[PDB]
């Protein structure tokens, strides 16, 4: 099975920018794009789709 961070929601955070990041959506079982503000947020936040896939889909 997958680590508990995979269950966290997408969190845009508290910062002043916008950049593309990837999160694992538990309800869809997919790694999807979100808007990250550059600060704050949670560990379900990947710069590379591949890293979300290895962490939350399957090793």
């Amino acid at each position: 099975d997958r680590p508990s961070l995979c269950d966290l929601p997408a969190d845009s955070g508290s910062g002043t920018k916008a950049e593309k990041r990837i999160y694992y959506n538990s309800a869809r079982k997919q790694c999807l794009r979100f808007d990250y503000t550059g600060q704050g947020g949670n560990e379900n936040n990947f710069r590379r789709t591949y890293d979300c896939a290895r962490t939350c889909l399957y090793t």
